[PDB]
C-alpha cells in the first residue's frame, strides 16, 4: 500500500495538508481535526476546509487524541469509516457519512461521479489519479 499525502483548500486561502492511506474514504470526512497545541494549524482552528472534488466545507477543529507526529498532525475525521474517527465525531457532534456502502461499492452525492458504483479498491486507485490531475497529491509514499 501507500501513504497519500493530499492538500485541502482552506477558507480564506492556502491549504492544509493531511495523510491517509484510504484516499477513498476522502468523500465522507466531517472534519479535519488537529491537537490544540500544534502550532502548525492553530490559528486555522475555527475556519472550514474544503473536500477536493467537493463543494462541501467542513469544520478545522481541536481534539486532544490527535497525534502530532503521525501522517501531517492533521487528521481527516470520517465518523463512519473508522471507530477512533467514531469518537471524536461524538465528541463534536459530527454526522457519520458513509461513502461506501454494505456491499463495498462508493455511493453518495458527495463521491465523484467517476467514482460511483466502482468497488472500493478500483476506487481507491481511481481517487488517487483523480486527486493527482486536479493538483491535490503533494506526495505519495510507499511502504
Ligand atoms: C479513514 C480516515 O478518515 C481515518 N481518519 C484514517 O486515519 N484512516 S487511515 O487508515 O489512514 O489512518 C489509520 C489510523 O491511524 C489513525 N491516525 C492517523 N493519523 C492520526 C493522527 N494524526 N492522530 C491520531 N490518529 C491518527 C487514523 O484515525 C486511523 O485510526
Amino acid at each position: 500500500g501507500k501513504l497519500y499525502t493530499l492538500r485541502y483548500e482552506v477558507e480564506g486561502g492556502g491549504f492544509i495538508e493531511i495523510a491517509t492511506v484510504r484516499p477513498e474514504t476522502v468523500f465522507a470526512d466531517q472534519a479535519i481535526a488537529v491537537h490544540p497545541e500544534d502550532e502548525r494549524y492553530r490559528h486555522l482552528l475555527g475556519k472550514r476546509a474544503r473536500i477536493p472534488l467537493t463543494e462541501v466545507w467542513i469544520p478545522i477543529l481541536a481534539d486532544p487524541a490527535v497525534e502530532k507526529d503521525f501522517g501531517t498532525g492533521a487528521l481527516k475525521v470520517t465518523p463512519a469509516h473508522d471507530p477512533l474517527d467514531y469518537e471524536i465525531g461524538e465528541r463534536h457532534g459530527l454526522k457519520p457519512v458513509s461513502v461506501i456502502n454494505l456491499e463495498g461499492r462508493m455511493e453518495g452525492e458527495r463521491v465523484p461521479e467517476a467514482l460511483r458504483g466502482l468497488d472500493r479498491f478500483e476506487a481507491r486507485r481511481k481517487a488517487v489519479e483523480l486527486f493527482r490531475e486536479a493538483g491535490h497529491l503533494v506526495k505519495e509514499e510507499d511502504y
